């Protein structure tokens, strides 16, 4: 409905499901095993553009708008930051599946989407068949290895939390230079130069409407409290993802600051496998055939 | 406006640039510093009831204020507690202090206990106001403390990052840091015309460009100093105060005069019912305790 942005799955159609926490928009491609995909931060469904294509040729590939992200709805939030935090995404996402006669099948996320991928997995594993992650370690685990380093590395995560309107005060002033550069800052040349111009416009969009920048503060408070609290529930209790698991990261991404990905992952499920890719954050656009080839591999064996 | 009655007002030359201070009574010197976001105006409340027992030397930190700001460097020198303690020994020196009784608060506090490690024979007396060493903070950076004093990492950020988010709306965040760290939450506990000092300074890219070279020392070479005197067991021997807000910064996650007794061989110290503004939120309360240790 924004007549400046671009098509970039060209051949996919265009959905508007409706759940009962709000609409979710998705573009929806391909044939066969149905692969739902989760964009996450500062991003939109577009920034699996280059690979979705690929996956198209073997799947049902679905590529949805987070809750509150893109052209999906945003709920009202409240003092818990309830609509955000990974447990309802999760919910809300089972739903929007549920309308297309979707209630087992494939799912890759990437940052706040692979936060909600592990979290559905954690509360309703016979949901999915197979589960990928890309660049991330469970919210509870970036918590636990807080300390200077850390705190100085990826400030963001702290800053994004702050009560409101502290952040979104100070994203309205010049919102262009700070997405950009956020989306500069986490590849690994350190520029655009990974990001379609066309991708970029997109994110830039979504970000300039302070209704969406209020959600994404919703989502990192909800990153802060509730879904750390989740987390640390499930570890705390030794519950492990039953679901076959894939972990990709990035050689430079956020992940791998002071971890193991793959022996962080093998304490959060049991049966996981995982490679990293040369790369910065931004996996399937920095690394898009190789990220296209693992997760057919991962999702066809 | 002019909230120092019966004090003048001086520029004092040092190699790095001028010093401002309000400077009023007679007797034994006693040097007050300030910290972020504010000037020297933040004692206003306290500073006359020291003046009638001290001359009491009320000055803007290096690149604070009317301070001039010196031009910093790829490991933000000028900004360092050392640094900025060994200007200030240079202003004193040039109203013929060599030896002098000193409170600091917030950054100040942090000029104030560094030049007690460095240089121990300027000092007869120090007080620290809310405040543990910029070393402890960083040792109890978990995630809670990193979303309580989330500015230390956020201020520290390569610039221009938090220049370019501080001059969209320079007055919602000096006055937002103002009440956020107060008992009250607002600004109730603020003289109105000393908040407008604190935004007029905090209006000026420049200055908030300083800031953050400010807390940026205090991620990197601040720390690595104070760790030095760690590692080395190195404790201020200078008589000592510790006072601190009962919901302020410094009890947030430890008990304070247990923390400045592993740095401080001869330290006393209060909680006072306040937030982290002492000097203006509890005012009367912080007079006496610091007239009571200082006399």
């Amino acid at each position: 409905h924004m007549p400046d942005l671009a098509d970039l799955f060209p051949g996919f159609g265009s959905e508007w499901i409706n759940t009962s926490s709000g609409r979710i928009f998705a573009r929806v491609g391909g044939d066969g095993p149905p692969l739902l995909l989760l964009h996450g931060f500062p991003q939109t469904h577009v920034m699996w553009h280059r690979v979705a294509p690929k996956l198209a040729e073997r799947f049902k590939v679905i590529v949805a708008d987070l809750p509150g992200y893109g052209w999906s709805d945003m709920p009202e939030s409240d003092e818990q930051h309830t609509p955000y935090t990974k447990r309802a995404m999760a919910k809300q996402l089972i739903e929007a599946m549920e309308q297309l006669g979707h209630v087992h099948f494939a799912l890759a996320g990437h940052n706040r989407g692979a936060r909600v991928s592990y979290r559905l997995a954690l509360d309703s594993p016979g949901r999915l068949s197979k589960l990928a992650v890309l660049d991330i370690l469970p919210t509870y685990e970036y918590w636990q290895r807080m300390n200077r380093a850390y705190a100085l590395k990826i400030y963001h995560w702290s800053f994004l939390a702050q009560p409101a309107p502290l952040p979104e005060n100070l994203l309205g002033g010049d919102p262009d230079f700070y997405v950009k550069a956020k989306l500069a800052s986490w590849t690994r040349a350190g520029d655009l130069s990974a990001f379609d111009p066309r991708a970029v416009e997109h994110y830039r969009i979504a970000f300039a409407d302070p209704m969406r920048r209020h959600v994404m503060c919703e989502d990192y408070r909800a990153g802060a409290y509730a879904d750390f609290e989740h987390d640390k529930i499930d570890v705390e209790a030794g519950n492990k993802i039953p679901v076959p698991m894939l972990a990709l990261w990035g050689a430079s991404g956020i992940a791998q600051s002071a971890a193991t990905p793959l022996d962080v992952w093998r304490k959060w499920a049991s049966d996981v496998q995982g490679a990293p890719i040369e790369s910065g954050h931004f996996l399937p656009e920095e690394a898009p055939d190789q990220t296209a080839e693992a997760l057919v591999r991962f999702f066809s064996a």
